[PDB]
C-alpha cells in the first residue's frame, strides 16, 4: 500500500539528462523482473526531466503509478516514481529536500559530467526508505506555503511528454539506458495488453 520505487537525480542538460544518483526499491516486484523495472524507471525518470521545463514540478501519470519530478532553474531535477494513491504533496516535499541536500553537498561542476560512480551522495537510499511512510515527512512549513501557492503540470500519459510524431515505442528501441532484456520485457508487456 502506497509504496515509493524510485528517487533519483539527473543534471538536465540541452538535450540530454545525466543521471547523478539514483535509489530504487523494486521489492515488491518478481526477482526476475526488479532489474528491467529498475532500468525502466531510470529511463522514464531520464525521459521525463529531459521534455519539462527548468523551474517546473509535473506529474506524469501512466498506469497505476504517478511520476513526479521538480526539475529546478539551476539544472537540477528530482524525480520521484510512487503508485498513485501516494500524495503528491508530500512527494514534492520529498524532492524539495533532497534536490536542497544534494546541491548543498555536490557542487554544480560535477553535475554535467557526473556519473553515479563519480558523485558521493549517500543519503538518497535513506529518503526512499523513510519516505516510505508519509506520516515521518519532514515538515517544512515554509515550503509547504510555497507548495500550496506552487503549480504543478499533469501529463495523463507518457505521450503527453513526447513530440506528435514521436511513439515511446521507438525511445524505447534506440535507448541506451534500456539493456536488450528491459527492451523485450517492454515489448511482450506491449503485446499482452
Ligand atoms: C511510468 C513508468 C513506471 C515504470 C513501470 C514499470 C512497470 C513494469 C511492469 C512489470 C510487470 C509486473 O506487472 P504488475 O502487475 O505491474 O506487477 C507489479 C505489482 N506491484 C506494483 C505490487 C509490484
Amino acid at each position: 500500500l502506497m509504496k515509493l520505487y524510485s528517487l533519483s537525480v539527473f543534471y538536465k542538460g540541452e538535450p540530454k539528462a545525466v543521471l547523478l544518483k539514483a535509489a530504487y526499491d523494486v521489492s515488491s516486484f518478481s526477482f526476475f523482473q526488479r532489474s528491467s523495472v529498475q532500468e525502466f524507471m531510470t529511463f522514464t525518470s531520464q525521459l521525463i526531466v529531459e521534455r519539462s521545463a527548468k523551474g517546473s514540478r509535473a506529474s506524469v501519470k501512466e498506469q497505476e503509478y504517478l511520476c513526479h519530478v521538480y526539475v529546478r532553474s539551476d539544472s537540477l531535477a528530482g524525480v520521484v516514481i510512487a503508485d498513485s494513491e501516494y500524495p503528491s504533496r508530500v512527494a514534492f516535499t520529498l524532492l524539495e529536500k533532497v534536490l536542497d541536500e544534494f546541491s548543498k553537498q555536490v557542487d554544480r561542476i560535477d553535475w554535467p559530467v557526473g556519473s553515479p560512480a563519480t558523485i558521493h551522495y549517500t543519503a538518497l537510499d535513506g529518503h526512499l526508505s523513510r519516505y516510505q511512510n508519509p506520516r515521518e515527512a519532514d515538515p517544512m512549513s515554509k515550503v509547504q506555503a510555497e507548495l500550496d501557492e506552487t503549480k504543478i503540470i499533469l501529463h495523463n500519459t507518457m505521450e503527453s511528454l513526447l513530440e506528435r510524431g514521436e511513439k515511446l515505442d521507438d525511445l524505447v528501441s534506440k535507448s541506451e539506458v534500456l539493456g536488450t532484456q528491459s527492451k523485450a520485457f517492454y515489448k511482450t508487456a506491449r503485446k499482452q495488453n
